[PDB]
């Protein structure tokens, strides 16, 4: 067995970039925006017929691959060319993001999910939905917070929405700018190799999964030999109010001791790179940084602040139907491990 220790790196070609750009422009003209219900209803058809064939091939293989060799993450290097002057300055927070300008990017991202095949969704748990595409921008007000609006966060990893029974199946992180040169940290449950006694204890449904007395869940699930994972190191372990039992905390600490040595922080994304993640296999994180600066040869180089676009998707609308809005089967109303928001 070749135990995966790093994600698959795909170097996007100029011809592929040009196709994505032209297709993105055509979809903007045809449908106005990526949230158009006519576009969403025919998403897979546009994904398989408009994407560069190599991307379609990679994503289709990835969607059904839960084998021992699968890391659960793909880095698409140079997926898009970002014109930095046209993008202009990074807004102070995510509320300031111009969606007229990210519209083409939303089409491209939604086609990638569509080729898995997977359906872009939104969660009331994250920004009261906030649309299919989220701008992730470091806010000075929330500088050292354990969120996406954060800047100084270090050594931790998490799968997205570990507190939800219906968390995303697939995630995409499109980097518009990373002038601070912050590494993108990834962690795969497949990096452990063969099922061992430390991992086996995580199948027990005894762990707290606190929201971004509570119900418990298993950290490991799915296949017994090649499992899926729901994990949040900061929220389940290093949170004083996590409320874990001594048995559960001990199991998580033993797991974290093994897991932390397998974290991969080698990849530093460039503008236009997209990281595509199987949220059931691979956890993600970000190293500490001061937004709007980098240090080179003992000197501070001022720069525009970090800017990333996030899209989440589910492979089945049927199995999430008891937690979605009556008039919107793509809008998840789940609050915490089965419990729905009481509005
Ligand atoms: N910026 C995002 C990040 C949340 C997910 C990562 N903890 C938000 O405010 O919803
Ligand atoms: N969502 C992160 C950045 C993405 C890193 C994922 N490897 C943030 O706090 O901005
Ligand atoms: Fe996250």
């Amino acid at each position: 067995l070749e135990i995966p220790t790093s994600p698959l790196i795909i170097k996007i070609t100029q011809q592929e970039r040009n196709i994505l750009s032209n297709v993105g422009n055509l979809l903007v003209k045809a449908f106005g925006n990526y949230e158009n219900p006519d576009y969403i209803a025919s998403l897979h058809l546009h994904a398989f017929q408009l994407l560069p064939e190599r991307i379609t091939r990679i994503l289709s293989q990835f969607g059904s691959d839960f084998s021992a060799e699968q890391y659960g993450a793909i880095v698409f290097q140079g997926l898009i060319e970002v014109d930095q002057d046209d993008l202009g300055p990074t807004p102070p927070n995510w509320q300031g993001a111009d969606y007229g300008k990210l519209n083409k990017y939303g089409f491209i991202c939604s086609l990638l999910h569509g080729a898995v095949p997977s359906k872009p969704v939104q969660y009331y748990a994250q920004r009261k939905g906030g649309g299919l595409l989220h701008a992730v921008i470091p806010d000075e007000k929330m500088a050292a917070t354990q969120t996406g609006s954060g800047s100084k966060t270090d050594l931790f990893v998490h799968t997205e929405d570990a507190f939800l029974s219906n968390q995303a199946d697939f995630l995409s992180f499109l980097y518009l700018r990373n002038e601070e040169r912050v590494p993108s940290t990834l962690y795969s449950i497949r990096s452990h190799g063969k099922m061992n006694p430390v991992m086996k204890k995580l199948f027990e449904p005894i762990y707290q999964c606190p929201k971004d007395s509570g119900p418990t869940a298993s950290v490991l699930y799915g296949n017994r030999e090649l499992p899926f994972i729901r994990f949040d190191a900061a929220e389940q372990i290093f949170n004083e109010n996590a409320g874990q039992t001594s048995e559960a905390l001990g199991n998580l600490m033993d797991f974290w001791d093994e897991a932390k040595t397998l974290i991969n922080s080698d990849y530093i994304p460039n503008s236009g790179d997209l990281i595509f993640v199987n949220n059931h296999l691979c956890a993600h994180g970000r190293s500490a940084f001061i937004a709007g600066q980098r240090i080179e040869n003992g000197e501070i180089i001022k720069c525009e602040r970090r800017q990333m676009l996030r899209m989440m998707s589910k492979t089945s609308l049927i199995h999430i139907r008891s937690v979605t809005r009556t008039d919107d089967p793509y809008f998840i109303m789940e609050e915490h491990l089965g419990k729905i928001f009481d509005l």
